């Protein structure tokens, strides 16, 4: 059925981030591709705030989701942060496209997008154009997420990963890039933006839904 993406802010003190890291590896490691319905997980910090950390988690559906939370790696990973985590955040999105290519330089952004209620359908075809297109043409691109918010369907939620700083350059230079700032003007609301340090992240493969 729908597949679940979720993203959690996870406030953690600098001092206590390697504890967490430990522990968000293992989570990765035994889980992919251990698990045939998690699709991708991962993790990075904000390289301007460093006790704020982004756990990502893709699952097929909620089924696969539950299989993921009853593992013990899982099971370690919520015990940690529930035990280090002086504030903790789950954002649920509803998935609008989910595009990975299979696998240190890694650029990591996580982009929040407010856009006009109006607009909803015309920016849906829009993002879904560039991140199609950005997948088939930037061999640099290695993961594009889009979902909006559960709660607010008008607020969308970005995960970009890119191999290194030149395929982010690339990226807002290309044909496609600049046909969708075009088409999108005046649609968003506002964007905030957080660039990650990646300190995990594996995915099921090659991955296409849209």
């Amino acid at each position: 059925e729908t597949p679940i993406f979720k993203i959690k802010k996870l406030t953690i003190a600098e001092n206590d981030r390697s504890e967490y890291i430990r522990y968000a590896e293992k989570n990765m490691h035994d889980s992919i591709p251990a698990e045939e319905g998690t699709l991708l997980i991962g993790s990075g910090h904000d390289d301007a705030h460093g006790e704020d950390n982004y756990e990502i988690e893709v699952f097929r559906n909620k089924g696969a989701e539950d299989l993921h939370i009853a593992g013990s790696h899982a099971d370690d990973f919520v015990e940690t942060v529930n035990k280090i985590a002086t504030k903790q955040k789950v954002i649920d999105l509803h998935p609008e496209v989910i595009t990975t290519k299979a696998q240190d330089n890694f650029v990591m952004r996580l982009i929040k997008v407010e856009v006009k209620d109006a607009d909803a359908e015309k920016f849906s075809h829009a993002v879904k154009k560039e991140m199609t297109t950005s997948m088939a043409s930037e061999p640099g691109m290695e993961i594009m997420m889009s979902g909006t918010n559960i709660d607010n369907p008008n607020e969308w939620y970005f995960i970009e990963v890119y191999a290194n700083d030149e395929a982010y350059d690339i990226h807002v230079k290309t044909p496609h890039y600049k046909e969708y700032i075009e088409e999108t003007d005046g649609m968003v609301k506002s964007r905030d933006v957080k660039t990650l340090v990646r300190d995990t992240l594996a995915t099921q493969g090659a991955i296409v839904l849209d």
